[PDB]
């Protein structure tokens, strides 16, 4: 490829899209489930599991939209020829530590997504088996 | 749409989106892997790479594993308001969904730890 900075743009947009994407679609199953499992003894697990994943996505959404103006904030500072360039070769020192203060935001985001998705759901997994096995 | 039929179209798109999530982890991981090299960021941006491609095929063979199970309970429900029996199959299929689920963000969150604290660390103090 000869578009570096443009590749890592559409990368960082991309992997916030499918981010958002992937809670959207966990939600939405599990809102399925729980209209099905309505007078059920899954009713109660089901719907708990919807609110932690409402809860989620709507965390999701926010982190997205915090990362947004973060990021664009980050490569305000690459060099005025940036757009340009075909080679990585061609970045400034200085644009390698811009890249990578924005390389260490997608991390931080990637990590506290997946922290803050997993606390909630855990304990609803236990009550999804005991309403299986019993 | 039949609230069966809706129901396989949502376990097909949770899945997709799983899995397309973890591929654009990866592509993006690929790419910052590919603009650090030679740089002091290539360690850790090779580190997440390697943890991120591991997560997709980890995700991969995970979502592949219930294809099976979940095609068996959806055609015990093709002959199914639903039976009391027809809930019970939609449970263990709920069940496993929300196992895959669990198993994946379990997994992709223990695999990134390291890389994440070594990347924190530097936010703190820039080498």
């Amino acid at each position: 490829s000869t578009t570096p900075i443009a590749d890592i743009q559409q990368g960082i947009s991309k992997y916030l899209d499918a981010l958002n994407v992937f809670c959207r679609a966990s939600t939405f199953l599990t809102d399925l489930f729980s209209t099905v499992f309505r007078n059920s003894h899954y009713s109660k697990a089901a719907t708990q599991l919807k609110d932690v994943q409402e809860h989620v996505m709507e965390a999701a959404s926010r982190l997205t939209s915090a990362i947004k103006p973060e990021i664009a904030k980050m490569l305000m500072e690459l060099s005025a020829g940036a757009a340009n360039f075909t080679d990585q070769k061609e970045f400034s020192l200085q644009d390698i530590e811009v890249l990578g203060r924005c390389f260490l935001t997608v991390v931080q985001v990637h990590f506290q997504f997946l922290t803050h998705a997993l606390q909630k759901v855990q304990p609803v997994a236990h009550s999804c088996f005991a309403e299986v096995i019993v």
